[PDB]
């Protein structure tokens, strides 16, 4: 029974996990003056003109927004990856303060929240039996800084009100993930891990160079969310990233230079 907190937030979880303590475990900190620019990378491609949202739903750890997965209606391609992946979901990671809340670190810096849209490598299947595998998961990572709005976050933002508790969903049709993505594809790469518990090391990590800019408003909705089911206390989610963890024998890839 695991979260963010002092008695049992990330520090905590070798002890159920001992993955935790892996090779190849997320987030990292990108050293932008290490990563080495690989000319070897093959264009990336982002299809999601036929994405079908579904839901919202609060985990208890944070909210995913669910696509139909049953065909490759959205997928990623290309960059670091051999083969098809299909979206499944996207979710968020964020802090109590814009000065926190990234997963990944850049030089250090952290950003008010990341973005992370979820994909799996269609030669297995499906998605349980993806994360059993080294190379089953492809997760693409967008930093959000606090600027100007997103317009095409608000439909999200303006959904939470409903999904406030742990367990709560709701129907979310008709979302275009296209209007979370920046200008660039620029990217880092390397592999990786969830950064929850199970801490399965199953993900290659494209995570962009060029964040988008949400407001300040739109990031305090995301702070009136609660980790608690209703009818319990109160307490808000925030805070729910992991902290950067060893690089170890890794090396970080960058698509430009
Ligand atoms: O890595 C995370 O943000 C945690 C996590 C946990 C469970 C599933 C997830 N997913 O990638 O479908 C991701
Ligand atoms: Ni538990
Ligand atoms: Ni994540």
């Amino acid at each position: 029974h695991w979260g963010y907190g002092k008695h049992n937030g990330p520090e905590h979880w070798h002890k159920d996990f001992p993955i935790a303590k892996g090779e190849r475990q997320s987030p990292v900190d990108i050293d932008t003056h290490t990563a080495k620019y690989d000319p070897s990378l093959k264009p990336l491609s982002v299809s999601y003109d036929q994405a079908t949202s579904l839901r919202i739903l609060n985990n208890g750890h944070a909210f995913n927004v669910e696509f139909d997965d049953s065909q490759d209606k959205a997928v990623l391609k290309g960059g670091p990856l051999d083969g098809t992946y299909r979206l499944i979901q996207f979710h968020f990671h964020w802090g109590s303060l814009d000065g926190q809340g990234s997963e990944h670190t850049v030089d250090k810096k952290k950003y008010a929240a990341e973005l992370h849209l979820v994909h799996w490598n269609t030669k297995y299947g499906d998605f349980g039996k993806a994360v059993q595998q080294p190379d089953g998961l492809a997760v693409l990572g967008i930093f959000l800084k606090v600027g100007s709005a997103k317009p095409g976050l608000q439909k999200v933002v303006d959904v939470l009100d409903s999904i406030k508790t742990k367990g709560k969903s709701a129907d979310f049709t008709n979302f275009d993930p296209r209007g979370l993505l920046p200008e660039s594809l620029d990217y880092w790469t390397y592999p990786g891990s969830l950064t929850t518990p199970p801490l399965l090391e199953c993900v290659t990590w494209i995570v962009l160079k060029e964040p988008i800019s949400v407001s300040s408003e739109q990031v305090l909705k995301f702070r009136k969310l609660n980790f608690n089911g209703e009818g319990e206390p109160e307490e808000l989610m925030v805070d729910n990233w992991r902290p950067a963890q060893p690089l170890k024998n890794r090396q970080i890839k960058a698509s430009f230079k």
